[PDB]
Order: C-alpha cells, then structure tokens, then sequence
C-alpha cells in the first residue's frame, strides 16, 4: 500500500459511513487496530489515482467486511493534528462477510451503533470522525 498526499503535505483517505438501510439509524463502527477496545468509523489511504469513491468502498470491504450500495459524498474532513484529509461516503450496507481481511489479518471487529451511541464512541479519541455525523 502506497500513501498519497494532497498538495499541502495530508495524507488522502476515504470512508464510509456503513449504514444499516437507508433509514441511516444505525451504522457500522470498526476496532482500532492498535487499540481494541476503541471504535472507529472503517477507512484508510487512498492509492495512487485512485478515486476517492473506488478507496471508500475497498477501504470498508477489508476493513469492515460488507459490500454496498454508495451513496453520496457526505464531506471531506481534515484532522489538522494528524495531518490527514478524509473523503467520507455515505454507504448502504447490502452484504456482510463474514471472514474479511482485517477480521482474518488483525482479529478487527465491528458492531453496529445507534448513530447518537456511534457520535458517544467516537467523541474521545476521534471527534473529527463523531463531527463525519453532524449533518
Ligand atoms: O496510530 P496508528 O499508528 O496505529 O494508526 C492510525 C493512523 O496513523 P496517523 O494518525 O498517524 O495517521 C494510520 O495512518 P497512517 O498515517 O499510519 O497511514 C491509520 O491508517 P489508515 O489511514 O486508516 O490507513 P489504511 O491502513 O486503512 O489504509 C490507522 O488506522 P487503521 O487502518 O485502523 O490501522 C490509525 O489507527 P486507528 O485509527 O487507531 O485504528
Ligand atoms: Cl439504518
Ligand atoms: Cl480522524
Ligand atoms: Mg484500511
Ligand atoms: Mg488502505
Ligand atoms: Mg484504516
């Protein structure tokens, strides 16, 4: 995996927010890779000219381990400590696999979350991605 980089020096990711239907009342969270008892919303580098969309969707499949119907660009979000500039999509969640890479590869897990309950689990150590649900 090669990171990539906007012109200012962040680093490029994607994600979704992997909703339950399109109701959008529950969403999938993933472990911290590091961290396991720590949840966070599943995304990572996009590849070089990889569009964001196309990152999104890879992202969550190895990260998350479902599959989907995209929706639409919610937002890009900086988090200036890190350096980091995310693309976060909208994604209704339409199969769920049940041995993926990162279950496999790192033993990550994921639970579904109330949206209110994921913006509580978020808040700590990831609040730009608790803001991802503001709108
Ligand atoms: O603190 P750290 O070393 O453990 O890793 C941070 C983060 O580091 P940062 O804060 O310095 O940017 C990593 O980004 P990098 O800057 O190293 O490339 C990031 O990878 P990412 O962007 O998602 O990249 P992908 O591998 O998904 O493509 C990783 O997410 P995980 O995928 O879940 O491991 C994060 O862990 P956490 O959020 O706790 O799970
Ligand atoms: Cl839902
Ligand atoms: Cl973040
Ligand atoms: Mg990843
Ligand atoms: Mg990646
Ligand atoms: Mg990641």
């Amino acid at each position: 995996q090669t990171r990539t980089y906007d012109g200012d020096g962040y680093k490029k990711r994607a994600a979704c927010l992997c909703f339950r239907s399109e109701s959008e009342e529950e969403v999938l969270l993933v472990s911290s890779s590091r961290h396991p008892d720590r949840w966070i919303v599943p995304g990572g580098g996009m590849e070089p000219e990889e569009e964001p969309s196309v990152a999104a969707v890879r992202e969550v499949c190895e990260e998350a381990g479902v599959k989907g119907t995209l929706g639409r660009l919610v937002g890009i979000f900086e988090n200036q400590e890190r350096k980091h500039r995310t693309y976060v999509y909208v994604l209704i969640v339409t199969e769920v696999l049940e041995d993926w890479e990162d279950s496999v590869n790192i033993g990550r897990k994921r639970e579904w979350f109330k949206i209110e309950d994921a913006i509580k689990v978020l808040q700590y150590h990831k609040p730009v991605q608790a803001s991802y649900f503001e709108t």
